[PDB]
């Protein structure tokens, strides 16, 4: 019988897309660096 | 001596009296339960 489209089922897919977005760490490395630091405040020493 | 009763124990039991209520599932084999069902909207199929 065609009555069966009354009781069609839908389907949801269990692999989500997430928004096209920027996953980060783009500057990693593009100044300097140090790595490891403890303390509240890094003091980096400058000559004239 | 009758003093003894001066320093007579009590017990607590551990057997806890539940105030007289419903222990509840009393429909269940009086309706059509269906176990570990999914969504949040759950559909039946009826056939003519």
């Amino acid at each position: 019988s065609l009555a069966l489209s009354q009781i069609e089922i839908q389907q949801f897919l269990s692999e989500a897309h997430a928004e096209f977005q920027s996953e980060g760490f783009l500057l990693q490395g593009a100044v300097r660096t140090k790595s490891g630091t403890k303390g509240s405040i890094v003091h980096f020493p400058v000559f004239g």
